[PDB]
């Protein structure tokens, strides 16, 4: 079972960029974030076109999910239960039927918190790190097979920051969000849950692979970018994960979002 997660950035100005990720991987699993599209122009009779049953929730030019499955799944949801709005644009969770079990899947896009010091927006950020892990403590078993995907934006470890070290200070002397001290404990009380960052497990000492470069920089010329898009799964299907990779050909393309996309395959 393969899944590949992709911030689209824009999922109606990328068409090309899908369909490159469908013909190249082949995916069972795919999950969009920053989608920017209203429910009632999302581009359903192309995803069917492509053979991928789809849930999704957006709102005009802003946020928005989607998950594209080739099996049907047991059920499906926005938000986890209970969430405001807002929080029903950046999640959608599934349960995915195995011949011998359920996989429960969750597609986030988590708050940016642009800095430590907005008054709205790292909040939020805290905030929706906090619902997730609660639902994951009184829902859920860390022996239960469980995916976390999307864009997290964090970088767990400094391994994952690729921008320079002169900047990276300064984004910390400023409270420039993304590798926070905060905002890095959030991220270690979540894999102490029981997850396991899939790219980083396969792969403990690369310090060289990065899934977003900044636009108005070139970052992606000079590979300076951040990993803060990720897979983490839970021990029973971590100890199943064969490949794993970050998509530099895709963000080559033309028209391209800034975010790579990110995938993992699992298979006994």
């Amino acid at each position: 079972m393969k899944f590949v997660s992709f911030n689209i950035n824009g999922l109606r100005a990328r068409p090309h960029q899908l369909e490159a990720i469908v013909e190249k991987h082949q995916p069972d699993v795919i999950g969009l974030q920053e989608t920017k599209v209203h429910d009632d122009m999302f581009p359903l009779e192309e995803v069917a076109k492509l053979g991928y049953n789809v849930f999704y929730h957006g709102q005009k030019g802003h946020y928005g999910v989607a998950l594209l499955t080739k099996e049907t799944p047991i059920a499906v949801r926005r938000g986890f239960p209970g969430d405001d709005e807002e929080a029903q644009r950046r999640i959608i969770m599934a349960e995915i039927p195995s011949l011998l079990g359920n996989v429960t899947v969750i597609n986030g896009y988590f708050p940016q918190g642009e800095s430590r010091d907005h008054p709205i927006k790292f909040p939020a950020k805290a905030q929706f790190y906090q619902n997730l892990q609660n639902y994951l403590e009184t829902e859920l078993k860390r022996d239960n097979p469980v995916l976390i995907m999307g864009d997290m934006n964090i970088s767990p470890t400094d391994l994952d920051i690729g921008i320079g070290e002169e900047n990276r200070k300064r984004w910390l002397r400023t409270g420039k969000c993304s590798f926070l001290p905060e905002e890095r404990e959030w991220m270690d009380r979540l894999m102490s849950w029981g997850l396991v960052d899939t790219f980083r497990h396969a792969n403990p000492q690369t310090a060289d692979r990065f899934s977003w470069f900044d636009y108005r920089s070139k970052g992606f010329d000079d590979n300076r970018g951040l990993r803060i898009d990720l897979l983490l799964a839970s021990q029973p299907l971590a100890e199943c994960c064969v490949e794993t990779g970050i998509d530099y050909e895709i963000r080559s393309m033309e028209k391209p979002s800034d975010h790579a996309p990110v995938w993992a395959t699992f298979r006994r």
